[PDB]
């Protein structure tokens, strides 16, 4: 519903931003003939938005998007990530491998040109519309001969929107060199960790600088010491006079991924097949993981990233099953297509009623199968590590099979298992997970359908699943340092061709790829009918009302700084404060640990220029602008344009905004660009980060 | 903030009608005529309830009839769960040992006290605080055959504010009590042990008895004879509902407060009381969850003894967060400051003197005090085994006549009740080992129970090997060692059993820690009536509420929400939504009763919804609540009935030693939901005509 739009839509949308509370002039924040607020914006490192707010190039973005870089430059004596860093001159600021930041220069609606290349049909069932290798070489003759050559830094890209109804053309200039500049520590960007991922209230100070280094004339260069930093076409202003209840909010940057244009059958998949299998295998998995990591602190080290890294999808399985079984979602997709249907039927089109019914029947064709293909990549590809273990390749089973050829197949297949069976390993972990998954898996997936070597388990083992996975580990060259080992000193191919942990990861890799190449034929049916369907939806109440699905393209987002009530006589306010963190503190939980300068700053009131009306410190807030996963680091714009905050998550109430936005439960979760400034200033001691800023009262 | 008493109501009566009071003083509290505090009754001696009828019936809280509920309850009419609705009088259940107490009369005998005091000699004497010495004061005012001349009459001295003010009352006690009406255990335990002390709540928590009398309405024990009683005094009820900021009133008997903890006494209730209850409790709950997670009979026969563990758990972590985050330790260090200031300024030392006595006290105390909690903790209710049989004297001197036979069913009956249905002996072993490692590091060799050195001075240190082997060579290890015993039995083998031995031992040591510690309570309450004294002569009684003692008080305050956390608010009012919302079908305490989720879908809320057509559930107020206010009648401006008082949320625990303006509340069951449940749930019509409702 309210979305992410297109640049090119900021104009029939201007309007209405006014009548919200938006002030400054249209062209001011897009012109697509000159110097506006979205060339500030940028893709950071390719999947998350940053930010210029000074003429030399200084980037924001999230804690969580510059984590990587900043974990690469940590050391035992130097711990950036727990410490935090901030280079106190230009010269201190660290460079990062294989980093890129992306500016949009232009865009360009190439519609016309893409339709008529494409009535070139040879086959009218062909994907080449949907095709990033076609549209490459149509974005490459449009640009011209060696456009890359002759304009060093630009790059051309033809991207479809509105399921192939409308294509765009960017031109983007890219930065190699973009060198970290500040950072809080740990302890503040991520604050709340993986407890409150996804949490509204939230006091997370997720913030992170960088900065944009070029050659001389401003070009793109890759890193060299003779970099000097970028003067940019257009930065951000700062704003330090904060936000109150239903203000103006906006966001530009790059969502990655929705499903607006979902049928109602599309949505009932979604949740029976693809959502409950998901949470109900991970939370199998889950629960055997907590018991054993509560029983063993030394198991609770070698599986915490393993547990968390299960649970992010878990919790926005959970949150989108709650808006699928509350909100309606179903129900407002069937209404979407029976008005087109409806609409159809008196223009005389029968056309859209024929897609939404070839979705449909689709669908309903695939179900087993996806059943199938969901069931083994929760339960067995995901939820059991020994699937993933040593598989010998069909060029180290030849070298098995007269040469010193021998020792370097032993080596390559030693260094997958010690991979496998690593320090955070543990095989009575695992055993247990597997034999609870796969109980599961065993009561879901009748006998005809199982991995071969899964028909073990009621033809061998009386259905034991226990005694199935003992004897895996008992007899396999991969069970343990032992037997490897002996495996290794005598190795034969007839040895691994009968080993039970090869056999079981075989089996289940070569179901799980059927499975795949089963189900991608249905995939191009639902692709065109979608063509036809959304084509109809844009003929029927226009492109002003519905939002092409993002697709990791630069968007723009407005709403409200607004609260919401998640349940029955509970409110949650559109702001949080550092009160909020002192009263989360928990010194023996990681997690919650507050930083001694952030507690002295709290406890002294030291909080300058950047604290609000009444004296509190602002940490976070939340707005009503339509955001997804690609927005984490975007800039949120006061009404006149200027800087209040970064957007770095959204609530688990509003996640099935991808499919519908939820006006009374969706937020974007936004950080205070006053605790960001408070932080840089009072913690981080960096002022010449602050001077640079143009930061306005 | 306060419990008042009834006679401080005309001290308050301009308060309360500047925060909204409507009523006349004497229509609330008359102490020479009828009010409302005619329609308040002590509730089966722990709990409040109303009289809402010219007939005697009575309302008060599920948990508080639930004894007589379950009581009633058979597997062919299970009142438990499907809640029981008497369609005549004649059907209502009596009850064995149930009673309603009405507070006929209070009338204060502070100066009649304070003379025979002074003929005692002992300056230490106890006397002023003694049941058995205020009952002869009692009796010496009332007259010799009181009782006798005034049937179901009795009288009762209580000491207030420490010992510097006397009350006397004037009960009628009726103990032919009826049950009426309950709904399922669904709607009156709704959020069960999970929502205890929660707020947002939507449990509907009210049970419906009668009160029966002889012909003329005096109390007669249950004869079928009996007719219900016509009361004097009972409330209206109000459908014009709540709003935020409304007045409100509570009248009921709060049981116990530390209003005068010194701050050495908040220290001691943090670091030793709650703190050795926290780490006790989280160890043996940690334990019984993961065995109980893992076997689904083991959940069954585990899950009342876990939830009683948690109910008080709770309660200490609610207590240790106002410790911590309210300055309580502060407050009270200010309050003795103050006085302490006082005093030095009109020359009396005795104040600062009692505060030094009850500073010396609590530290002389502290050790001795840590280990009564560390084994009350740890092993009394930490460990099953520690309550296995211990033959008795005459047991053991039956053993080694031919009533050795007698002697064993004995001891048996009381190994059959220990190894129940509900007893696990691995459940327990495990158990016992997490909390004997927890005690064994807490409490020194030399201050251990007898039995427990074994596990240095023969285990090697190992407590794993210790507890197998009591269960491993005891009589009640199993039903087999048992019977083995019984066949062949001698005082020789039970003498050195292992379970009896370590039940011995850790009695032992229990009671020895128990009398070794009461002798330091009297120095304690002797210097606080000094204490007390000085503080009501210093800011007086008008701010500063006794006390409370299981006496009739008075509280008010307003329908008001609070923010628990940064940007979080909980409004004053939950509704039918939210029990909707927190149905689940596969957890047995969200259940949904089907007649009630029918009439949520069909909306058939009648005369009960608010103006916006949602149905209310229930409320929360400002006023000064406690355990023994359970069921207590809310009141209106106008003094009818809008709630029952059920519970109060766990942030505002700590209040029973400093109220929290922003944080504590009363959690009231609506009265609209009260009636919406009897009419479209129990379909009891008839309750709903004997009540006086007004628009
Ligand atoms: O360090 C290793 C290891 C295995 C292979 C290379 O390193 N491990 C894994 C297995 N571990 C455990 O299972 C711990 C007993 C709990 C922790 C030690
Ligand atoms: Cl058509
Ligand atoms: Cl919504
Ligand atoms: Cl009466």
């Amino acid at each position: 519903d309210e979305g992410m739009w297109l640049m090119q839509q900021l104009g029939r949308k201007y309007a209405q931003m006014k009548e919200r509370g938006l002030k400054m002039k249209e062209y001011d924040l897009y012109n697509p003939n000159g110097t506006s607020l979205k060339d500030a914006v940028v893709l950071f490192d390719g999947g998350c938005t940053g930010e210029v707010v000074s003429d030399r190039g200084l980037v924001l973005t999230n804690h969580h998007c510059g984590y990587d870089m900043i974990q690469a430059h940590s050391t035992l004596e130097h711990n950036y990530l727990e410490n935090g860093f901030w280079a106190m001159r230009e010269a201190d600021e660290l460079p990062n491998k294989d980093i890129s930041v992306v500016f949009i220069d232009k865009i360009e609606d190439v519609t016309d040109y893409v339709k008529k290349e494409l009535k070139a049909i040879k086959d009218p069932n062909s994907m080449d519309y949907l095709s990033p290798k076609y549209l490459q070489k149509l974005a490459d003759k449009k640009a011209g001969k060696n456009f890359s050559a002759k304009n060093p830094g630009l790059s051309v890209e033809i991207k479809a929107f509105y399921g192939g109804n409308l294509y765009l053309m960017f031109t983007k200039k890219t930065y190699t060199d973009v060198r970290l500049v500040g950072a809080p520590p740990s302890s503040i960007g991520k604050f709340g960790a993986d407890t409150d991922n996804w949490i509204w209230p939230r006091h997370t100070g997720d913030f992170s600088i960088f900065r944009i280094y070029a050659d001389k004339n401003g070009n793109p260069a890759p890193y060299s010491e003779d970099n000097v930093p970028l003067k940019p076409k257009r930065f951000f202003n700062i704003s330090l006079g904060g936000v109150q209840e239903n203000d103006y909010a906006m966001i530009m940057g790059f969502p990655g991924t929705t499903h607006r244009y979902f049928t109602a059958s599309e949505v009932d998949e979604w949740k029976s097949i693809d959502n409950d299998i998901r949470i109900r295998m991970r939370d199998i998995r889950q629960g055997v993981m907590l018991r054993e990591m509560l029983a063993d602190p030394q198991i609770k080290i070698m599986y915490s990233a393993k547990y968390a890294a299960s649970q992010n999808a878990y919790k926005r399985a959970i949150g989108a099953n709650w808006a699928i079984k509350t909100r309606g979602l179903r129900q407002n997709k069937q209404a979407m297509q029976d008005r087109l249907i409806a609409w159809g039927a008196k223009q005389g089109t029968p056309r859209y009623e024929e897609a939404v019914h070839e979705i449909d029947a689709t669908v309903a064709k695939r179900a087993d199968l996806r059943r199938r293909y969901w069931m083994i990549e929760e339960g067995i590809i995901r939820g059991i590590e020994f699937a993933r273990s040593p598989i010998p390749t069909e060029d180290e089973t030849k070298a098995l099979q007269d040469a010193s050829a021998r020792k370097e197949a032993i080596d390559k297949i030693r260094t997958r298992y010690s991979k496998f069976a690593n320090k955070d390993y543990s095989a009575e972990v695992d055993k247990k997970v597997a034999v609870a998954m796969l109980t599961e898996y065993l009561k879901e997936i009748p006998y005809e359908n199982l991995p071969l070597h899964l028909r073990l388990v009621k033809d061998r083992f009386a259905g034991d699943v226990q005694a199935y996975v003992d004897d895996i580990f008992a007899r396999s060259v991969f069970g343990s340092e032992a037997q490897f080992d002996a495996f290794a000193a005598v190795p034969s191919v007839e040895k691994l061709a009968e080993d039970p942990m090869v056999l079981f990861a075989s089996s289940v890799f070569d179901e799980y790829r059927k499975l795949y190449n089963e189900l991608r034929p249905y995939d191009d049916p639902i692709l065109r009918a979608q063509r036809t369907y959304i084509a109809g939806l844009l003929e029927m109440d226009g492109d002003q009302d519905q939002f092409p699905d993002a697709n990791l393209t630069l968007r723009f987002t407005y709403g409200q700084v607004k609260g919401y009530s998640p349940r029955d006589n509970v409110y949650y306010g559109h702001q949080t404060t550092l009160d909020g963190v002192m009263e989360k503190e928990d010194p023996d939980n990681w997690e919650f640990v507050v930083d001694p300068k952030l507690k002295a700053v709290y406890e002294r009131k030291d909080f300058g220029r950047y604290a609000d009306r009444s004296g509190r410190m602002p940490v976070a807030f939340c707005a009503t602008t339509h955001t997804t996963g690609g927005n984490s680091g975007s800039p949120v714009m006061n009404a006149n344009g200027e800087l209040i905050g970064l957007n770095f998550d959204r609530n688990w109430e509003g996640v099935g905004g991808d499919i519908q936005y939820l006006a009374d439960y969706q937020r974007s979760i936004i950080v205070d660009i006053r605790y960001v400034l408070l932080v840089i200033d009072k913690v981080g001691g960096c002022q010449r980060l602050l001077d640079e800023m143009n930061i306005v009262p």
